[PDB]
């Protein structure tokens, strides 16, 4: 499939999630958009060209992916994040959520996801030609 | 206008901005949906059927609603009011934002916005009729 | 609100419940696009012609309603009315359901719809301007 | 392709008919996803948690499809069916139906149908990666 | 109803259309957004900032209007109204078309039309209300 | 991927174009539909029948497609083009646009794109899998 990887990557835990995910997702074949990749060098960094070109690419991924991958824990800096969460839902995008820290998450976001997991050998055996369910409760 | 009221209500400091935002909103004339007032009364809180209703009746509020008027401040806790801006964005809805701390916020956020306030008293005069655009500069 | 009315209307029952849902629903101030007063005059009846402008006009009239009001009977005739409240889900519009007969519906239908009705004193006391939710329990 | 299987399967009749739909089309190299199979026994059966679970993996199955595959006849029990073809439509999946009674449909139905067919030769001759249209007429 | 006014406004002739349409529609107390009025007043003409925003701003008040109302003329300067009225059908945004010529329109905006009209006083006769079906014949 | 080759074909040099980027993008492993190669010679060319089948399969053929592929020069006849783009966008469909003349196009579609193009051997090397974004500046 086309994943987009929908994670923050600015400390070092973040990257962290963000590269294993990368890792592992593309070790099972599947085409990851990961935003970390594309800080569009083009136009000049933090301009209002440059905010407007990294959400219209962004965007325009997540529309472009079949599914969307999240990864939210306990890093309080998931309101991107969550936003791609929320207009990956609407878009029809089944939304997959892997937690590292196991907690607890708004009810927003667990009850529009698609398949939730806390492992990566889950994420490993998941069928993902079938997509089963895989509810968070 | 009708408006879906996003915003966390969680502690006192949400609660205090929330309830601005309804008396300001609807001394407007406006119909507003304020998520606090509907956590239904009452089915189990917090069991499945809790849940269910409560998301379901919340992004039916976010469908029936000509705009999204959301709250983010320095909360740390505004990932399902991220998620509903998302969302909004993505069913067409237009999106008001008000900080009350006049921080910097996720690009995601920041460019999904149609208009943009820092004080009440300009809500106050905004043309709710013709919906100027009023960006986050 | 604008109200598009999703039932049958082939034989003298259904008829006689659309007629009550238009008295009801327009005794409250609401303006219901009715199908049954739209069969068009009068291009050739079932010329493809008539197919497509009934089709158009009624998928137009869909995404022109704020709610779509569906009348759930005995009828195994339910066949495009039940078409209309799936794209009335997908289009988000809420959906409000009446049911003459008390029986079991289709769990896609009764999971997808806003507000649920058996009696029309209940639907004369609804509230229209906030939508409250009204499940099928 | 990704195909939903949207048929009742619950008399020996619609058995017969969604069991060889599952045969042509998987035959053919589809990946075909058919309710029957995911009656999801990790809930009790017939709770409000259960409809909720199942609404909710049939309707992100038809969102992850490519393409909706019906089955309509004469076992007025189409409304689950109905219901799931006015999503597809909307949700811009190409809607294909098999009726085996060769009858008449709702205008609804095949007004909004891509391809449609009597006979299941002519599915195994249709060109899914072209996707020709084939007109109810 | 709220209306976007799609037309081009480039030269005398179009911008006389536009002002007809402005002062027809307004009269009949409609809210009309005219991309003309919002040429937004006055980030510098011409610079990224002034193309985002226009698109921006023009794009969420199709959003915002119940209805558009496109001028398609003589005037192979028809590009972007043609794009707004494309965006509109998908939006599901009813479109009315007004010809100043009466000659022969491309299918593609003809067969998404809901209702055209080619003299002024038959939109001031209008049920804007009920939105009837005027198809191009 | 799938591409919807959205280009008018009525005249020597418009031909020259759609001939060309149907080489390209086929011989790059594309699947593309090319409306010219679907007339529906099944019912009367020019009725109203043939208007609205064409108008049917090429929305459909938009919504089976991965990308919209454009072609807007100076031919003057970019109308049914210019609407499909728009349609496309709202669709959530990656824009991408090939200009001959390497003029200067409408605000509405130059913002919309993902990719734009002047020269084939940038479409040649371009990388369909990751979709860079390619904007016009």
């Amino acid at each position: 499939a086309k994943i987009y990887l929908a994670s923050p990557f600015f400390n070092e835990e973040q990257l962290k999630h963000v590269s294993k995910a990368e890792q592992v997702l593309r070790d099972l074949g599947h085409t990851v958009f990961s935003p970390r990749e594309n800080q569009l060098p083009e136009v000049e960094f933090g301009s209002f060209e440059w905010r407007t070109f990294v959400f219209k690419n962004d965007l325009e991924h997540i529309k472009w992916a079949d599914i969307t991958f999240g990864i939210i824990g306990d890093n309080y800096d998931d309101t991107g994040t969550a936003w791609e969460l929320g207009a990956s839902y609407i878009l029809g995008k089944p939304v997959m959520l892997f937690s590292p820290t196991g907690e607890i998450i708004n009810l927003m976001i667990t009850d529009s996801l698609h398949a939730y997991f806390e492992d990566w050998n889950d994420v490993e055996n998941y069928d993902f030609a079938t997509l089963p369910i895989k509810p968070y409760l």
